């Protein structure tokens, strides 16, 4: 929902697609998962630990999403 609304913002730019990674490292009794996602140039990568990949691709396409709009949506707004 989110991942395909910021798709979307790039396709109205005719642009180009956003594009987004993910890398495994860490031993195997303590996993660790980092994805890394460019927007318009920009970079942006999950700020928070994530269980699965999904999470990371989540968390970068949220970061990228709301950098765009750049603090955008308030609490207080509406």
């Amino acid at each position: 929902m989110y991942k395909n609304q910021l798709q979307e913002l790039a396709q109205r730019s005719c642009f180009s697609l956003p594009s987004y990674t993910c890398t495994r490292e860490g031993p195997d009794h303590a996993p660790r998962f980092k994805a890394s996602v460019n927007f318009n140039g920009e970079i942006f990568e999950s700020p928070t630990y994530c269980s699965t990949l999904r999470q990371a691709e989540h968390s970068a396409a949220e970061v990228a999403l709301s950098a765009l709009s750049s603090k955008g949506p308030s609490k207080l707004e509406h």
